[PDB]
């Protein structure tokens, strides 16, 4: 349902691709996505959908617009432009310079210190859920593993109470994916006001955890605000409670539907930190943008000052220019190519902890239920959006072949 064109655009780099429901989503929302990269589509395209807006094709474009933050500036990084600017996350709604204080004090809670610090408990986790669903025979992958683990770990790091995980959850699904309930902007509202009274709690009565340390931090000289501490509390949770989630799935639903991937990591686990790099190439899953800060030529195009353009994350490890065969795994790929977790300065924070969870997993459940499949008669479908995801993932195993360790 497409916006009419600007006149700025030329009309043969149009291509109306939908972000939140693309043509080919069927074959799985990689594949679909992929289609930008067709031998007929041009390496900046405009589409009409979702208000209009440019987006770059290849990952070399991708990464050249990620690190020039002087004309793609993140102010604006949501599509479409209602969500992009209500958006005020920090610190990805920041440019350098300002961007970098804030930066630090969102590292200084989840940075690899803190992950070395939490590994027994990640490891527990996974584990005690591993154990309770192996006698079973069967679960949906995605409700009773894939979200329990990462947001058990991120409450756990937040010291935020667990009874709150079905609240958190639904407002985080409507800013990446949502359904049509509520908007981008009330959704991040709710779950600010979510956040307001446990860190003006905090601030008085300090502490350990990432909420503490963030409503105690100082930023320019100065304490930080209870509403800067907010925009920043709030990302954190966004970041620590959809990303993963999806991931996991993604990386699961493959291991069910390829018995020889399975058995190359349960017969060389050494080989478990590789795997999980590759398929962080192959399941990338982020796609969100910039906005123009002036007028600018790019690579042959007229970019406008308001213009916004989409850099998909997703597509720079699937572009056949930086990886071969792109579509396929190889866990002993030479040279694994990728921007999943982003490129310049709003380089992927979490992404320590995010490998953490992603090993582990494929660790401990390996060692305990190697051998599972989908459940028969079942279609695995994927959404697209901002972070794109799995709806649901139903795995059934004979309890018979399963471990204890
Ligand atoms: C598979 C797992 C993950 C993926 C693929 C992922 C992806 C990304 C990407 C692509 C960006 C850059 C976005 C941009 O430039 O606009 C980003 C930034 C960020 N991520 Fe992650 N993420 C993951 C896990 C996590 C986790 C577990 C956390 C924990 C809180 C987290 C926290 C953050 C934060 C705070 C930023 C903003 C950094 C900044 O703006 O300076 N992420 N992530
Ligand atoms: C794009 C992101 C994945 C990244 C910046 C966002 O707003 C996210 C949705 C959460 C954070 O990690
Ligand atoms: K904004």
């Amino acid at each position: 349902n497409l916006a009419p064109l600007p006149p700025h655009v030329p009309e043969h780099l149009v291509f109306d691709f939908d972000m939140y429901n693309p043509s080919n989503l069927s074959a799985g929302v990689q594949e679909a996505w992929a289609v930008l990269q067709e031998s007929n589509v041009p390496d900046l395209v405009w589409t009409r959908c979702n208000g209009g807006h440019w987006i770059a094709t290849r990952g070399q474009l991708i990464r050249e617009a990620y690190e020039d933050y002087r004309h793609f500036s993140s102010e604006c990084p949501f599509i479409p432009r209602e969500a992009g600017e209500a958006y005020d996350f920090i610190p990805t709604s920041m440019d350098p310079p300002e961007q970098r204080q804030f930066r630090a004090l969102a590292n200084q809670v989840v940075g690899m210190p803190v992950v070395d610090k939490l590994e027994n408990r990640i490891q527990e986790l996974a584990c005690s859920l591993i154990e309770s669903l192996r006698p079973q025979g069967q679960c949906n992958f995605t409700e009773d593993y894939a979200e329990p683990f990462p947001i058990r770990i991120f409450m756990l790091l937040a010291g935020l109470p667990e009874e709150d995980i079905p609240h958190l959850k639904y407002l985080t699904d409507q800013m990446t994916a949502p359904d049509g309930s509520m908007t981008f902007a009330e959704a991040k509202e709710a779950l600010y006001d979510y956040l307001i009274p446990i860190i003006e709690q905090r601030r008085q009565k300090p502490g350990t955890d990432a909420i503490s340390i963030v409503a105690n931090g100082q930023v320019n000289g100065r304490p930080i605000t209870s509403d800067e501490a907010k925009r920043m509390c709030g990302l954190l949770l966004v970041g620590g409670l959809d990303t993963v989630v999806n991931f996991l799935s993604f990386s699961m639903e493959f291991l069910a539907k390829s018995p020889e991937h399975r058995q190359e990591l349960i017969e060389r686990p050494e080989r478990i930190p590789a795997a999980c790099e590759e398929l962080l190439r192959r399941f990338s899953l982020v796609a969100d943008g910039r906005i123009l800060t002036s007028d600018y030529e790019f690579h042959g195009v007229q970019l406008k000052k308001g213009d916004q353009i989409l850099l998909p994350q997703m597509l720079s490890g699937l572009d056949e220019r930086e990886n071969a065969a792109p579509m396929h795994v190889d866990f002993s790929r030479q040279k694994v190519s990728h921007t999943t977790f982003g490129h310049g300065s709003h380089l992927c924070l979490g992404q320590h902890l995010a490998r953490r969870e992603i090993i582990v997993t494929l660790k401990e459940w390996l060692t305990r239920i190697p051998d599972f499949s989908i459940a028969p008669g079942a279609q695995i479908q994927h959404k697209s959006g901002i972070v794109s995801g799995v709806q649901a993932l139903p795995l059934v195993w004979d309890p018979a072949t399963t471990k204890a360790v």
